[PDB]
């Protein structure tokens, strides 16, 4: 019913999953509310390490658009991830199925996702799994990238480190992850942010995966915007998508150039 972790009361479960569980921890004494991820390590082959990297990354991260990392403890098997609480919930729950959200709100949330992403990239960290379920909104309703379990460093000592490990989520991963062996880390996140811009604007996921065979992806590759979800989207913001969901990860628009897009700088 009502458990607790080292002086903090465990109110309710914010999220779960085969990952373990994240209960909202708050202490009636100070009453500061926080997010506590309880990674239930097992053996020395899955959880007991997929978290060593996760905690390190966090201690590096500090940006108004990245769920803050307070600290961590560790009984033995059960480890505690002290994290920032975002009352707002997930961006995911602000997308109306098959409809979306008011364009101005899409633009705003996109600015922050771009803010937080550019930031991470600056310190050579790639998220690898950007999506509405990982973009939380807080009290004031500010977007904060979340869940760094799959993140990783791609630039250390100013030297890129091409990636090859496949991972993330199918209806959000960039095409190169399927056709290539190695791929630059940054363009994968830009593509994933692009797919997130579409949900916010069409309340639906373009395709199940950027597979050259997925019929819906082939139709976007054939400028057939005269169909869903592209039809529910306005040509302005659609112009940016045309530059984001670009196949060759080399010709894809770069975060910097996204800040110079007409829709992006459109007072809304
Ligand atoms: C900074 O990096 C991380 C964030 C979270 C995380 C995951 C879920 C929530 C949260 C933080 N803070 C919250 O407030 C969360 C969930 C929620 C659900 C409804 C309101 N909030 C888990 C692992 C991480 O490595």
């Amino acid at each position: 019913a009502v458990p607790f972790v080292e002086d903090w009361d465990l109110v309710q479960t914010l999220g779960e999953g085969a990952y373990g569980e994240v209960q909202l921890a708050v202490n009636r004494v100070t009453e500061e509310a926080v997010a506590v991820k309880i990674v239930d390590m097992k053996r020395a082959v899955d959880c007991p390490e997929n978290i060593k990297k996760e905690i390190c990354i966090n201690k590096m991260l500090n940006h108004e658009n990245v769920v803050k990392f307070y600290g961590h403890r560790r009984e033995g098997n059960i480890q505690y991830l002290f994290l920032e609480y975002c009352s707002g919930g997930e961006l995911f729950d602000r997308i109306e199925p098959d409809i979306g959200m008011p364009e101005p709100d899409a633009q705003r949330f996109f600015h922050q996702l771009m803010a937080g992403v550019v930031y991470l990239h600056g310190i050579g960290i790639t998220h690898r799994d950007i999506k509405p379920e990982n973009l939380l909104l807080d009290e004031r309703d500010n977007l904060k990238i979340s869940d760094f379990g799959l993140a990783t460093v791609f630039r250390y000592n100013n030297r890129e480190r091409l990636l090859n490990k496949m991972c993330g989520t199918l209806p959000y991963v960039a095409p190169e992850l399927l056709k290539r062996r190695e791929f630059h880390a940054e363009p994968v996140d830009v593509w994933s942010c692009g797919i997130v811009l579409t949900a916010m604007l069409a309340g639906e996921l373009p395709w199940d995966q950027p597979s050259d065979s997925c019929q819906e992806y082939s139709d976007w590759k054939e400028k057939k915007t005269y169909l869903n979800p592209w039809k529910k989207i306005d040509s302005a913001p659609l112009a940016l998508l045309h530059k984001i969901l670009v196949e060759n990860p080399s010709a894809r628009i770069t975060i910097p150039d996204i800040k110079k897009d007409r829709w992006y700088n459109k007072p809304l």
